């Protein structure tokens, strides 16, 4: 077995937008991603771009609250059946027998806030762990401003009562817009490119 | 074969200004780099050091627009005939076989501008991905303050009018004096260290 | 022989305060320390936890002089009798019979300035090279507010009067009260990554 793995899952022209994400308060809505992870002899290292476009993004509440939103939660999951809150798509596995418990991130030991699932708030505000800044690429009116990205990886308290370990990436744009209804065009970010300790080294299936 | 690969380029001296760089006042320059990257089943990570050494890095003119310029553009290629702004020179693939396209960046998908070399307008501002903040070494009055690297993989428009992909690096000064006639040192700066996807998975000539 | 090797050392608990750390008053101070690198072909990852707990860090000392320090430094080291200055403990290599020269990191070619250990100010602040930006998790009173992580590998004089490359951490806390001995709780911080250039791709002993 190989001591190095790959994952990849989305659409690498960020065309389809699969992905669930929730702003911070408390709208979902939905946005294209390419995520590539490698796992190298137990050490994660996961890429991520994420695109949103206001055209199929989904329905934007109007209210000051709501169209004032300037973050917004992507998790990254391993556990894309039993625990995928942002709907991580089958991908493809490199080499292809490989177990996807191989990009399952350690326990993070510093012990962050469990994103409890059975309390139906969907968005999670990642918090601890390295904050990174990004200019990303616009069309259209929207003007979000740089974004900075705070990874932490999390456990997350599934229906089932037992907790899972994920990575959430909160984007913290400088500017509102992306969640006001009279903005429209797209907002495109990456490659956002996170490392922390994998639980294992790669397993076979 | 080999799922992981590396090339080398530059000097660990530092001091072989073979570097084609350029000022946001497009004028060229002469600088000293040190390229190690490694593509780990897919995963481009590129660490860069880079020297400036203003008695070797070639006439600074004077007036305002020139000496005040704090930013300026370093080129990193895979294809050191066809599409090389800064002047990468050949070096050491590890192993020995392994083509220079295992260390080719794959396209961007959020789409930045392209750099056209068709224009001879020399430089090119990085603008869309992570900025890393870095503090740097200086001999001599010459001081930059810290510098901040913008990080972007960018479609090129190269003089034999195909389209490839590079990655630009924008060092961006605090204070002015790189390019000031009557300033004098040096500075170096890193590891800048880059992590994006390959286009693909290493493999042989 | 592997292209990839890793090593780890401490304790995931984060529990066993046996690494020595000094503040920029030149106070020594024990914390807990997680350390997991990896070497793939010739390129260093390093992901470092640290929690210091105002309980098991040791006596500190009155006086604003003293409790006013927000810096402090930790020093990752693969000489680990010869020339370890944070007392980084004997670990685990895989492969098993991998020799901890697979973890050294290259000599840095901007050279910063030597840390020697025969004279008798303990404190090194960290100055040259990236500085990334934490948040970490606090328990008691204990507010330190974030904490940015300068990284820089440096050569240090051991008492053995041999230099050895070693990676040089400094934390810079936003705010004091990790060494008012008035001011109780813990402090947690991580994962924090570093990746510069290896010595040299993994060896065997």
């Amino acid at each position: 077995t190989s001591s190095v793995a790959a994952f990849t899952s989305g659409t690498i022209g960020l065309s389809s937008p699969t992905g669930n994400f929730v702003s911070s308060s408390n709208n979902p809505f939905n946005g294209s991603y390419f995520l590539q992870q490698i796992n190298t002899m137990g050490m994660l290292t996961t890429s991520l771009y994420v695109k949103v476009d206001t055209t199929t993004m989904g329905t934007r509440p109007t209210g000051a609250v709501n169209e004032n939103a300037r973050y917004f939660t992507v998790w990254v999951s391993s556990f894309l059946t039993q625990c995928n809150p942002s709907n991580i798509g089958q991908g493809t596995l490199e080499p292809s027998n490989i177990s996807m418990t191989s990009f399952e991130p350690a326990r993070n030991p510093i012990s962050p806030p469990v994103f409890n699932m059975n309390q139906n708030i969907p968005y999670y505000a990642s918090r601890f762990g390295v904050l990174e800044s990004y200019r990303p690429i616009f069309t259209g009116s929207l003007n979000t401003g740089s974004i900075d990205v705070r990874m932490q990886v999390t456990p997350v308290l599934a229906t089932n009562n037992t907790t899972y370990n994920l990575i959430a990436f909160t984007f913290q744009c400088a500017s509102a817009g992306l969640f006001n209804p009279t903005v429209n065009g797209t907002v495109a970010i990456g490659p956002v490119v996170h490392t922390c300790p994998a639980a294992r080294a790669p397993v076979t299936v």
